[PDB]
Formats: structure tokens, C-alpha cells, sequence
């Protein structure tokens, strides 16, 4: 047993090795890759109304197993169990969302050729390869997968090495639910395997949920390949409160966008940008209620936070911090590595954090909000968007006019005007700069990985 | 002067020398770079509706210069006058459509969010870095860059170094348009200042037509640097004749289809895939209408042909001919270079055309037609999607209905029943496969370089 050989999970909480798995081999890849071709094949004659009616399936066979599932991910990951079963209950609705809302995307568009000679329609691409990470185990996969297969592809997943479990589980609700093993596939691959697999014929497209490291190791292979990719990689979202917000309001959505999943976001609040009339205010209210968040055991309901995932990530996180505090910020909670076997870091705030600062120019993965002061609502935009990512953010004031001509100007995919940040199927996700590019859910998510094909009759 | 350190123009009727260029040094990469960054930086903040008039302006100016810029195309890569002169004529009506139909297809979208909470916005990204060939050197530079600076973005061409005398020509007709400093820019650059300004922040994107091997190598680099990529590359378009075809139209259907523009079209019919009962009318009907094209001065309008752009890739198309027959085609026309100072290729017909054969795997793109028998409308649907390719594909037979099912099975980005292949601003375009991915026109080339952004208010 080795990394070199195995994905391997381990308990968070205790540090107690779960499973192993080793990598597929030359022949799991073929025969993953000739199923995924055969499964498409027949999938792609589907009727539309008959996949929609196999997303619903897919939501039964979830919710059968919902809990089975919020524990996997708890145990193999450190959610926090209420917030693993929320997971749960999010994607089983995006299966039904789907099932309504999404043939009706997929319907032939016709065009202002004469004589209705032209008509869009949206074909089915072929398989995709799915490369998906540990944060959201379950939503992360059911997000892509479901518009993919709702749309006749296919969806091969390569999940990350420490929640196999979660991803074996996934694999027997598909099951559960009649999907074919073609349609719904995946393989413990090594990094390797998805070399290979992006430069086979089979393999007509890749999605990539991860960090800005994978996303350009795996974003050139695509290329140089000639295969479509959607990157949606890390984000260091701004959270700006200007002086005439709601401050409670404002401290209520801080602390939910920056500590939920033990702050292992994507869309998470990572850097707050407080204009200085409220930035006394703002900070005291904020690190009472960050400090009153419980952390421990996330099968203990109580807690509001668990371990984070991966014990080398706390490492590489609380290396962040102790460089930020030596770069001139001030710790104001937390900040220390919580000893024993646990992968624990408490809810953790820095103040006097600078531009300059690693905590702010860095992806903060985990418990630890960084607070920064803007002069006014000009600085705070130009902090805002003075970062190499570029997901999501987050307005406090109310000026609505002012909220929305910011949100203009703010260089990211989403903007949460006096609320709180978060996916939904009804709206984009995605960002710009090297959070990646490529939408997600809506209409957007259904035709990422369509053929757009035109069919022109009688043009002469 | 050597192709090593300069762009060169020759005219290839004739084979004289026209201009020569250096490539960009550092100093005009950076120069570059900074205007576009500044005039993105105000453009962006433009209205849609001064977008769209300045758009029409861009026709006029066009307009203004119509045959100084069709003699320019045709003097640089020898594209017959009148073919020329309609390339400048679609070009200027793209730029009124896309001002006419462009700010509808801009507006903010609602969503299913309750009490009309979120919307979608389309936001401009950037500056589009834009790699170009010689075949169409205006039309393919104003698919992309009308509807790019309409959404808000720059464009800075990186054009094909035969065709700079028409790349200097168009940047003079956006200067006439009073198009701001920045906002469309180019630049002589090598291969190696595209890589420089793929990695560069400035660049927010990256748009390529030309072939499949300058798309795999733009394209990786593109991934690398986490820049999204439109790749519009080769095709080897398959026309399939079936039985029951009106017979006549098909032929002049397939005539004007593969030797349009001396045969250097993307989406050119290319593989003449023929059901084995209507094979032999098809291909004497085929052989004589090809051999009534005239060929010579493309100043001399009577001439349907003109000399190839390039010396060397008439001599590649020509060792392509010769490997065929090699293979054991059978040569019905043309077939040799012709003698004398202009690179003159005549209209070329190869038969017995196998799947194995250098015309039938690889993009011909001269004046070369491959004829392949099919033995039936399913081998003919076999044949036509056993290609690296997939740009575009026509098909010829008077059962509607069979017609509209291939087209559903064709691993293609537009079908052209019964008509003539083209290319049209209220149709997307666009290929899978090695032919790539993305579309351009309509709606698509509008929003593919978009941010797409969600604004939710009030997410409580
Ligand atoms: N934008 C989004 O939608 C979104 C959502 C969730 C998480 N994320 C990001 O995910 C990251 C954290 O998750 P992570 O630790 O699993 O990131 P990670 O990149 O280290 O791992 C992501 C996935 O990519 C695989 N991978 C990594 N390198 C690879 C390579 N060279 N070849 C093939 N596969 C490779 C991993 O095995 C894993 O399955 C954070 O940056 C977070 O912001 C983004
Ligand atoms: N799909 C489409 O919309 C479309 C339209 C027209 C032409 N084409 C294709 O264009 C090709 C012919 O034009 P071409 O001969 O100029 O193709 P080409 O690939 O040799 O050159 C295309 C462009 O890419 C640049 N380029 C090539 N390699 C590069 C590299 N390594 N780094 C940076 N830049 C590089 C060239 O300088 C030129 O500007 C044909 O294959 C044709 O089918 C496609």
C-alpha cells in the first residue's frame, strides 16, 4: 500500500486508515472506454422524455439511500453529518429539477432563415470524462452528471482519491436507479490513466472541478487534444460590506459564507473587504460569532464544524496563516493547529491583511477569513477584483443602485446582492480569471456539452 | 528576408514578391498589450446601443474601401475578383446584422428565482487574442471580431503572415470607423509572441481558426494558462448522393461545394460519398461540370478558379494526389501541377476513393474531389463519420425523412439537406471532433466570450 499504488481513504476525525482501492489498470481502462462507448451509443437514440424519467429514478434511488450516503461522506471527508444529508437532499432535488425543466431546454431552436429552413438543435457530444474533487463529494458529481446524461451523453467520473467510497456508493444509486453501467461509469484512475483516457476517441470531452493546478495540467491535455473542457477551479470570493449595510445581516452571512464545510468552498467567502466606518463594527461582531461556532466530532449534531479533509491541507493551510501573520496581519482567533489525532483547525480570523499578504492573494481553503479595510466603495471594488480568481462575491449596502453597478464591474461569474452565496440550478455558476471558464447548471450546464448542430434544408 | 524573420506576400498568380514584415518585437508585444488592457478597460463601459452604431460604422468604412480591400485579398492569396469582392460584401452586412439582431441576444435573462430575485447577465471578458488564416482574410477576421466587440470585449488579430497587406488594410478600415485605440489592434507576431501573449493577463482569451495542428498547438497552451478557446479547424466534409437525389442539383450542388474559392474552404465538400446506383451519372455529370471551370488571372472575371494561395501547400496537395493514386485511385481530371510561373492547380477529380487513402483521411484543400461509392444510405452515413473530421456535411436525397435522420447521426456541427453549404450570420458554426469546438455566428459567437454572470438579490 502506497499513494503511488492506492487511493486511499482515511477518517479525518480520528486519522483511522478506512479503505484502499487500487488504480485501474490497462484493461479496466479499455473496458471502462468500451462501455462508455457501447452505453452512449444506445443512450444517444433515447427519446428525451424517457431520460427525464430516469433523472426522477435517480432522485428515488438517492433519497433511498440518503443517509447512507450523508454518513459516507462524513466519514471519509469530515462534513459535518447535517450538512452531508443537506448535500444529499440538494442533489436529489437537481434530479427532479432537471426531469421538469430540462427537455424543454434540449427542444430544436429555429432561426430567422427564410421559410424556416434552419433550426438549432442540440445533439449529444459523446462521453465525458469527469474529473471531480473530495469538498462536495456527492453534489460535485451530481451537478455535472445529471444535465450531461439528461442531454444523451455520457459520464465517465474520475473521482479524488480520498472519497472512493463516496464514489463506489454514487455508482449503486445509478445502479439502483437502471441507469446503464455505459451512461453513468467511473475508474480509480491514477493521473496517468487520465492521460490517456483524454487522448482516446472514446472520450469526446472533459469537465474539471478542482484546483487552478489541476484545471491547467489537465486543461492543456484537453487542448492539445482538440477536446472541449469546462475548468471550474478555486476561488478567493470578496465579501464587501459597505458602511450603510444591514451589519447584522451582513455578520450573519459572513460567518455561513466563510465556515460552512469547515470552509472548504469553492464560492466561499475568503476575503472581506470592509469599508472603515464599519470595519470596527463589522470585525468585533464577526469574531464573536466566528467564535461561536462548535467544532468536533461531525457525527455530533452540535457541531458547526468538523476537521478539515486532508491532514496535509490543514499543514499547507496553516502555512498560509503563519506566513500571513509574519507578513504583518493580526491573528484574532484561532490560528494553530489543533493537536491530537484529529485533522482539527479552529474557526480562525486575520486582521490587517494587505494586498500584498498571502492570505489574500492565495486560495484559503479552509477556516480562516481574512479581513481587509477599504477607504470607500471605489477601493473596496478595486480590492475586490485585485485577485487572480474570479468565482463569486458578495455586496452589503443598501444602495441598490450602487450594489448593482459594482456587480458590473466585479470580475467574477456570480454576485450576491444583501445575501448569501450559493449554487442553484435555476442560475450560472462558473467564474473568470483562473477560477476557470465554462458555465454550470440552468440551460448552461445542459449545453456545455452538446453538438450544437445547425440542419439547414433546401438552401439554394 | 527569409520566412524565418519576416511575413511575406507573394502574389501567386504571378510569384512576385508584394511586402515584407518583421515579426513583432518585444517592445510592440507590450505596446500592444497596453492599449488593449486601456481600451478594454473603457470600452467595456460603453452602451450596447453606441456599440452597435459604431458596428455599422465599421460597415460603412468597409464599404468605403470595397474594392481597394478585394484587390488586396485577391493580389495576396489569388482568390477570384468577384469572389472577393462578395467576401467584402458579406463581411460589411455582418456588421449591420450583428448591430440590428446583437443587443437582444445581450440583454439580461430571467430566471425561475422566486419574486424575480436573479438574473443572468452577459459581461464582456477582455481582450480576445485572435489566431486567423489566409483563405477568407476578412471574412474570418469580422466572423469573430463584430460580435466579439459588440458584447464589450477587445480583439487583437494575430493574422496569417502571407495576407498582412489585408491585415493592415482592415486595421485601416476600423481606424476610418473610428473603432477606439485598443479595442481592435494587431500584431505581426511569431509563434513564439503568441505563446508570450497566451500566458500574459491581458489576454483573457483566446479564438483560433486555421488547421488541426495549429489548433492542437494554440490550443494546449490556451489550457495551460487557464484562457478559454474557440477552435474552428479543418474540415473533409462528406456530400452524400443517395438514389433518389435529384441528380442535377446535387451535381451543381457538389460542383460549387468542393471548388468554391480554388477549393480552400473550411467547410468545402470534399468526401463525395455516392450511393452505388446513381454512382457512375453522378461522377460523369460530376467530371464535365468540373471540367467547364475556367482557371486563370483571378483579376479576369470569366475565371472561376484562380491559382492556389500557396507554392507550398500546392506542391503538399499535389504529393496527396500522388499518394492516392499511388493508393489505387483513378484519376478522372487534372491531377498535375501546372507549369509556368503562377501556382496553378486545375479542378481534380480522384475515383475509386477508399477509406484508407490519403484523399479520404486526410483535409484536401486545393481543387481535388474524392468520390467514394457507398453501397447503401447506412454504409454512406458509415463513411461520412469515418473521419478525424467533423466540420460540416450536405446531404442529397428526396426522402425528407431519411434526410432528417442521418442528420441526427451525422457526427457533424451543421447538415445541409438538399441545398448549399455556407456559412450565415442567424446560423451557428461549428464542428466536433479534430474539427474542433465552440461556434461562432448568431447568438453563439456572441455569448462565447462572454461572462456569463449571475446577480441575485436578496438570498435570504
Ligand atoms: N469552481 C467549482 O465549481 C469548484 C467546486 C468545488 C471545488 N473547487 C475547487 O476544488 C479544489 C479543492 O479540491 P481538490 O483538493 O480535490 O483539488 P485537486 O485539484 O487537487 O483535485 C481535484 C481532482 O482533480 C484530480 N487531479 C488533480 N490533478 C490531476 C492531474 N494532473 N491529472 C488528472 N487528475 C488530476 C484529483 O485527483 C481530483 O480528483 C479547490 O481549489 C476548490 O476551490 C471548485
Ligand atoms: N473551421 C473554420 O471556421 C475554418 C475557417 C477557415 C479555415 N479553416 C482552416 O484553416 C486552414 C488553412 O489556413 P492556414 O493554412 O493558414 O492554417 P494554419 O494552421 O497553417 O495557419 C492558421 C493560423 O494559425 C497560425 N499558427 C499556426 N501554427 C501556429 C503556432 N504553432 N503558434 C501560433 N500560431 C500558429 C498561423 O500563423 C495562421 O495565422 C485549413 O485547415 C482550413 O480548413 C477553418
Amino acid at each position: 500500500i502506497t499513494p503511488a499504488t492506492h487511493a486511499i481513504s482515511i477518517n479525518p476525525a480520528t486519522g483511522e486508515q478506512l479503505s484502499v482501492l487500487p488504480w485501474a489498470g490497462a484493461d479496466d481502462i479499455e473496458n471502462a472506454l468500451q462501455l462508455a462507448a457501447a452505453g452512449f451509443r444506445d443512450w444517444r437514440e433515447t427519446n428525451i422524455d424517457y431520460r427525464a424519467e430516469k433523472l426522477r429514478d435517480i432522485g428515488k434511488a438517492l433519497r433511498a439511500r440518503s443517509e447512507e450516503m450523508a454518513q459516507m461522506i462524513t466519514r471519509e471527508m469530515g462534513k459535518p453529518i447535517n450538512q452531508a444529508r443537506a448535500e444529499v437532499a440538494k442533489s436529489a432535488n437537481l434530479c427532479d429539477w432537471y426531469a421538469e425543466h430540462g427537455p424543454a431546454m434540449l427542444k430544436a431552436e429555429p432561426t430567422l432563415v427564410e421559410n424556416q429552413q434552419a433550426v438549432i438543435e442540440y445533439r449529444p457530444l459523446g462521453t465525458i470524462l469527469a474529473i471531480m474533487p473530495w469538498n462536495f463529494p456527492l453534489w460535485q458529481v451530481m451537478r455535472g452528471a445529471v444535465p450531461i446524461i439528461l442531454a444523451g451523453n455520457g459520464y465517465l467520473l474520475k473521482h479524488a482519491p480520498n472519497v472512493m467510497g463516496c464514489a463506489q456508493l454514487i455508482a449503486q444509486v445509478f445502479k439502483d436507479a437502471g441507469i446503464p453501467q455505459g451512461v453513468y461509469g467511473w475508474l480509480n484512475a491514477d493521473n496517468d490513466g487520465v492521460s490517456q483516457m483524454i487522448k482516446d476517441s472514446r472520450i469526446a470531452a472533459v469537465t474539471v472541478t478542482g484546483s487552478v493546478r489541476a484545471g491547467a495540467a489537465i486543461g492543456a491535455q484537453a487542448g492539445a487534444a482538440l477536446k472541449k473542457c469546462v475548468l471550474e477551479l478555486g476561488g478567493s470570493d470578496p465579501f464587501i460590506v459597505l458602511n450603510d449595510a444591514d451589519l447584522e445581516l451582513a455578520v450573519k452571512a459572513a460567518v455561513a459564507g466563510r465556515y460552512r464545510n469547515t470552509g472548504q468552498v469553492c464560492a466561499a467567502a475568503k476575503r472581506f473587504i470592509i469599508e472603515e466606518g464599519i470595519a470596527s463594527a463589522f470585525t468585533e461582531r464577526f469574531v464573536a460569532a466566528a467564535a461561536a461556532l462548535k467544532m468536533g466530532d461531525p457525527r455530533d449534531e452540535e457541531n458547526a464544524l468538523g476537521p478539515m479533509a486532508r491532514f496535509d491541507l490543514r499543514d499547507e493551510l496553516h502555512h498560509q496563516v503563519e506566513k500571513t501573520l509574519a507578513q504583518g496581519a493580526r491573528l484574532l482567533l484561532g490560528g494553530e493547529k489543533m493537536a491530537g489525532a484529529g485533522n482539527y483547525y479552529p474557526p480562525t480570523v486575520l486582521a490587517n491583511v494587505t494586498p500584498e499578504m498571502t492570505a489574500f492573494r492565495e486560495e484559503m481553503f479552509g477556516p480562516v477569513a481574512a479581513i481587509t479595510i477599504a477607504k470607500d466603495a471605489e477601493h473596496a471594488l478595486e480590492l475586490a477584483n485585485d485577485s487572480e480568481f474570479g468565482l463569486s462575491a458578495t455586496i452589503f449596502t443598501t444602495d441598490e443602485t450602487q450594489a448593482r453597478q459594482m456587480a458590473a464591474r466585479l470580475e467574477c461569474g456570480g454576485v450576491f446582492i444583501n445575501g448569501y452565496c450559493a449554487s442553484d440550478a435555476r442560475v450560472a455558476f462558473g467564474g473568470v480569471k483562473k477560477s476557470g471558464f465554462g458555465r454550470e447548471l440552468s440551460h448552461f450546464g445542459l449545453h456545455e456539452f452538446c453538438n450544437i448542430q445547425t440542419v439547414w434544408k433546401d438552401r439554394i
